[PDB]
């Protein structure tokens, strides 16, 4: 097959993290400066931004970021555990280090305030006591109690603004994707909590949000720079419950005049969805209806985002003429590898609902951990025996169709075997599914993606050697249809 990649640059889950921030505050700068009370109000607030309670034994790296009241060779992980290594490779690199072609670690900035956790310190310790004296001799300072943001789920390249949005969309564009799927996320919470003998830090929830502002700046400013953006975006209301029904979820779905068309693609999930992990949305029957109404009114293409088997079975039977009428290839997404349940109105109790079933899903991620190229095969047939037959369903009810694939970072090595393997016609990368890249320079092998293009330059890269096309922006809107 000739294939398309889409390229997903911001999502509903990852965050924004500021390296350039402080990454530690020490318990006594908190309790000791303000009252016990706002004492927990800040910590509350720390808290529900995702940073942590840490007891002594980290170690800091400082430079110039206090006020009154830098490099990791290869050699060194090298000597520790490929676990070890990607955990402190993945931490700094979160932190925005990068690796150099040497496959050493690099921070190149003035400025700093990176924090290790005591279980990376005492793991450190126990695998390799030269490296932490090594670590200390270049200014790795030991820390008392306090609390750390571990950047957990977050990325220091993640485009949370029209104007990193639009950046990144028109890199990945550049680096190869075809399609560009599209969230924004509400900023209006930001606000600045000042520390005393540390600084400021920025809190802010980053929480998934269709803002109606953002696409009226974002999707003009793409067009002017790349005519031929295929944008697709999110329908999605995830993280918030409440609005599953609401007009807003297609506001952004109009003809916008600056540029003379409606988006060219949009998501359209026609169940429920309701992840296993949390925070899923209903996509009611009415509101579908009001959905696709509109859709074929603009003239914008559904992309059917596959969360479950309730969506197959939906989208084959009841929506089917629906689909057929918003025209041709019909087109869709296989959400795969990420948990999902059913809920079964009458009990209220869930089943699994996963396109991979979470029993056999499980054992894909155990045998992705072994690392052994047999392993690896086996994984890859587990995932083709289960996902096929929702292919072979969605093909039989839409002859003209087009089906991609996306997984979540950690299962991403199948990516391509899969897609491959079921005749897929498109694959999708990026932040929004997972945050990282293979590396085989450094030590562990894997670390933070320098952005959604890499992600994209990297996949491009792997298919082109198994001899497979990759079709432009242009070629897949004159052969799709889109954007009439
Ligand atoms: O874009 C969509 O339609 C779905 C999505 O990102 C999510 O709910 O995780
Ligand atoms: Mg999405």
């Amino acid at each position: 097959t000739s294939l398309y990649i889409t390229a997903a640059p911001i999502g509903a889950v990852p965050k924004f993290l500021d390296p350039f921030e402080a990454t530690f505050i020490p318990s006594f700068l908190l309790e000791g400066f303000f009252d016990a009370d706002r004492c927990a109000s800040i910590a509350a607030d720390l808290k529900t931004d995702g940073w942590e309670v840490v007891p002594a034994g980290g170690r800091l790296l400082q430079v110039g970021h206090a006020q009154p009241i830098a490099h990791f060779p290869k050699p060194w992980l090298a000597a520790l555990s490929n676990k070890l290594a990607r955990r402190i490779v993945l931490q700094l690199t979160t932190y925005g280090w990068i690796v150099s072609e040497q496959g050493d670690l690099l921070w190149e900035h003035e400025r700093q305030h990176h924090y290790l956790p005591p279980a990376l310190i005492e793991a450190i310790e126990k695998e390799s006591p030269a490296l932490l004296k090594n670590m200390e001799e270049a200014g790795w300072i030991a820390c008392a109690a306090g609390y750390w943001q571990a950047g957990k789920a977050r990325s220091p390249y993640l485009p949370i603004t029209p104007e990193a949005i639009t950046e990144e969309t028109i890199r990945s564009m550049r680096a190869g994707a075809a399609v560009v799927h599209l969230h924004t996320r509400d900023l209006s919470d930001r606000r600045r909590i000042e520390i005393p003998g540390l600084g400021v830090v920025t809190v802010g929830s980053q929480r998934n949000q269709i803002v109606l502002d953002d696409y009226d700046a974002i999707v003009p400013m793409v067009k002017k720079r790349e005519p031929a953006a295929i944008l697709n975006l999110s329908t999605s209301v995830r993280g918030d419950r409440h609005g599953a029904r609401s007009k807003l979820r297609r506001a952004h779905l109009k003809f916008y005049d600056d540029v003379g068309s409606a988006p060219e693609v949009a998501s359209l999930s026609p169940a429920a969805v309701v992840f296993q992990g949390g925070g899923g949305y209903d996509n009611a029957p009415d509101f579908l209806d009001a959905q696709f109404d509109h859709f074929e009114r603009v003239g914008t293409r559904p992309e059917v985002e596959v969360f479950n088997h309730a969506i197959v079975d939906n989208a084959t039977s009841l929506y089917r003429d629906r689909l057929l009428r918003t025209g041709k290839p019909v087109l869709f997404m296989l959400v795969a590898g990420v948990d999902q349940y059913r809920r079964d109105p009458i009990t209220g109790e869930v089943e699994d609902d996963s396109l991979i079933a979470r029993v056999v899903r499980e054992e894909i991620s155990s045998l992705l951990a072994d690392e052994s190229a047999d392993s690896h095969r086996r994984a890859v047939e587990l995932a083709i025996g289960q996902l096929r037959p929702v292919v072979e369903r969605l093909r039989a009810s839409f002859p003209v169709s087009k089906i991609s694939i996306l997984l979540p970072g950690p299962m991403q090595n199948l990516l391509v075997d899969v897609a491959l393997g079921l005749g897929l016609d498109g694959i999708r990368v990026g932040l929004e599914d997972g945050l990282t890249v293979n590396d085989a320079r450094v030590p562990g092998g894997v670390r933070k993606a320098r952005g959604t293009w890499e992600q994209v330059s990297l996949v491009r890269e792997e298919l082109l050697g198994r001899g497979a096309t990759i079709l432009t922006a242009a070629q897949v809107r004159d052969m799709f249809g889109l954007g009439i």
